[PDB]
């Protein structure tokens, strides 16, 4: 009438539970889950004995191991992880030149251009729950890191994401605190004003894709009235993440990472991903394209860095 | 010869031109709006000196003025807004019962009774564009107000709109992230099973018009032959909207803060707005009507809220 089970929210912390086999999983533990699969509804059977199953937290100690597992003290992120890695278990990961993508599903692009971006960026994450995830993401087992992502992120399976949006989340759980960033605006109404910028904002640029034009400046609306113009005196970080709307750009070999490409229906589009090595590479999904060059609507590209100082 | 004119995309940066009355404004600063008005192919004229004309962001900077301003990257967003202004502005805003409205024309009765919505809940929009819109809106020039919405919607003017789709699109430009709504599903088998919700999908819900219905319970489907029962545990917002379709529905005084009505199907059909102050009153257009109650084919509730937190013990939910 009793089998001896394991439950947890971490994998790590298991915890040994006694369970009626004439009530539910969900009748004892409320929502439960053995290896993805929802196991809410089933009763307890003779080969569930000592087996491991994943259940949300419902006491002062499952509450503070998912804290110092995901870094999060939202009480719905476990389901909403759970409910995301139904679906990204299911995917396929492909090894497209040496880099983990996603096969094409349920609008995931934009989550296929974010892992192969993070695979060629320096950055390390916080939540532990980040880390092991994209360790096993490079090695083509990306289900938990993808399911990672859309909760954190707070979004389904199947809505359409952005990429600059979702980077942002990622970057405010990584290590960006040594990151700055240094900025100058000059013009005449104002004349000269200097701003320091820290962590996420340090990595971060919505305007022009061009590093190389972020440091001869540009021209930007400034409260006081003029015909502004800003220009980077120093950045102190291992990338730069260089964004803006939408329109013809022209990627070229050597000059950059890896880049972001947002073509189709502007409601519900398709995200690209376009890489740099000993040529360009065009990853869409499983798709490789090689090409000298490429010529199309970019909204992401990013640069290596170290430490850069101006010499104007 | 040559006159000086403006040119802009968000109407705030206004940047100096000086344009030649040879050539059209098309050639000199391609796709060119004259408060909606397309003038691509109208050489400039001498009254035209001084006027402000808006053009597509084509280059970085103006692509960073309309990011800033309609919080969009869409590069049709500025062609789609003036195209509907050119008919928005020629469309008559009539107050009514303190509320600006909208008489009848090109199938806007879904834009009226959004825009009466937004003038009762406590709402925040984040661009720039539709906060300045909304308060022109709120004194009762709205043709920018409606404009914004059909571009932000990517709806053209004629065209029957849905006011659930709509909101959705202009609470996604707003500021609900100290939104949350914590549901509960209980079934038999499933036991307790709880979801939290935040954003948008934290103050809509598609399945019933009643606020009171939906913390009593209402029943979903689990499989072909067993349903489940769904309520509402906690809601943090200032409002909740309540949607279902079209169904005769007995609206009282007091129970509620406005409602929209449908009659009509899929194809074609026709929006009213009704709003609840001392007693019930029913905004068609520019027609005012009052009554004690009010029965219609409802399709969409408005509710006042702060903070909920249900009563119910699961184990009783069936009492
Ligand atoms: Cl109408
Ligand atoms: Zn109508």
């Amino acid at each position: 009438r009793t089998i001896k089970v394991f439950t947890t929210v971490d994998n790590i912390n298991l915890h040994t539970q006694v369970v009626d086999m004439s009530m539910t999983y969900g009748q004892q533990f409320g929502p439960t889950y053995l290896d993805g699969a929802d196991v809410t509804k089933i009763k307890p059977h003779n080969s569930h004995e000592g087996k491991t199953f994943y259940v949300l937290p419902n006491d002062d100690t499952l509450r503070v191991e998912a804290f110092e597992y995901y870094h999060t003290t939202d009480p719905s992120f476990l389901g909403r992880y759970m409910s995301a890695l139904n679906h990204t278990k299911k995917w396929k990961y492909p090894q497209v030149n040496g880099l983990t993508s996603i096969k094409w599903a349920d609008n995931n692009c934009y989550l296929a251009t974010a892992l192969l971006t993070l695979q060629q960026i320096e950055l390390k994450f916080n939540p532990p729950a980040l880390q092991d995830a994209y360790y096993r993401a490079r090695a083509g087992e990306a289900a938990n890191f993808c399911a990672l992502i859309l909760a954190y992120c707070n979004k389904t399976v199947g809505e359409l994401g952005d990429v600059r949006e979702t980077m942002s989340y990622l970057f405010q759980h990584a290590n960006l605190d040594s990151c700055k960033r240094v900025l100058n605006v000059v013009c005449k109404t104002c004349g000269q004003q200097q701003t320091t910028l820290k962590g996420v904002e340090a990595v971060m640029y919505m305007g022009t894709l061009s590093y190389e034009q972020f440091k001869k400046g540009v021209q930007i609306p400034c409260t006081c009235g003029k015909q502004a113009t800003k220009y980077l005196v120093q950045q102190e970080s291992p990338f730069v993440m260089m964004s803006a709307p939408p329109a013809q750009y022209e990627l070229k070999h050597g000059t950059f990472t890896c880049a972001s490409e947002y073509t189709g229906n502007y409601q519900c589009g398709h995200y690209k991903h376009i890489t740099s090595k000993e040529t360009l590479y065009c990853i869409d999904g499983a798709l490789l394209t090689k090409s000298s060059e490429y010529k199309g609507p970019i909204t992401d590209v990013f640069y290596k860095e170290n430490s850069y100082t101006t010499t104007i």
